[PDB]
């Protein structure tokens, strides 16, 4: 089943080009928040704020979307002076960051002075892995690279396709979608533990479709909104949504 589902996924996602994915990224509320902050604060400060927000985008109790919207509103309308201090204050203030707030502050503090290199995202990922103390493939780090690409694209007014060798950010949602598409036969909880196995599947999809993993992430966001949450944004077509409804209860309420 897993082999035939992988083929179906590839041959369906082949109907979409990388240029269409890049266009969809402009619609992502994460992109919009980042871009609003970069326009307000410039590339260097805005990219650092977006980076720090991405680094602490975990244990959000289902509020990731609201959290990015709040980030964008908070910093788009506020002067930033001492970036580290201002970020730490934001962590304390946010309605969305209350779980483990002290450890969020400590992680942000580790990265507070770090200036990402937006034109060498591979070196940036390696540096972040040392700063944060995580494997390069860990969800929050690869997600941070995606967010940094959003900041770069917005700042420079360009498209830039991410590397194939940076894997997809595997959170419980992505694990659930992978299971819902019949690509794994072990449950989402186990998949999340074994997140590299999930990444390997999406790396095969990436290679065969021409859509790098961090861009496949965009498609999974849209498909997930439709299938898990019942919010059809019409960013992906009906046949893409249907991929993720292979298993019985993979349906909106």
């Amino acid at each position: 089943a897993a082999e035939s589902q992988l083929k179906r996924v590839i041959e369906t996602l082949r109907r979409l080009g990388i240029e269409e994915v890049l266009k969809l990224e402009r619609r992502d509320p994460q992109y919009r928040a980042v871009c609003n902050v970069v326009k307000r604060h410039g590339e260097t400060v805005g990219s650092r704020l977006a980076m720090l927000n991405a680094l602490i985008s975990y244990r959000l109790t289902g509020k990731g979307e609201e959290h990015w919207e709040y980030f964008g509103k908070y910093f788009s309308q506020l002067e930033v002076i001492d970036l580290c201090r201002d970020f730490l204050k934001y962590i304390e203030t946010s309605p969305f960051l209350k779980i483990g707030v002290e450890a969020r502050k400590k992680r942000a503090l580790k990265a507070c002075d770090y200036v990402p290199n937006l034109e060498d995202l591979g070196l940036t990922l390696r540096q972040l892995s040392h700063i944060v103390g995580a494997r390069r493939e860990q969800k929050t780090l690869v997600f941070t690279i995606k967010i940094l690409n959003y900041a770069y694209m917005c700042s420079r007014g360009v498209n830039r396709v991410l590397p194939f060798d940076i894997p997809i950010p595997v959170d419980y949602r992505v694990a659930r979608l992978t299971w819902c598409a019949g690509l794994i036969d072990f449950p989402p909880e186990e998949a999340l533990r074994r997140y590299e196995a999930v990444q390997k599947i999406w790396d095969a999809v990436a290679r065969e479709t021409g859509i790098p993993p961090l861009h496949l992430d965009t498609l999974l966001w849209l498909a997930g909104r439709a299938v898990l949450y019942g919010e059809n944004l019409h960013g992906v077509p009906k046949e893409v949504i249907a991929l993720f409804q292979w298993r019985g209860g993979c349906r909106p309420p």
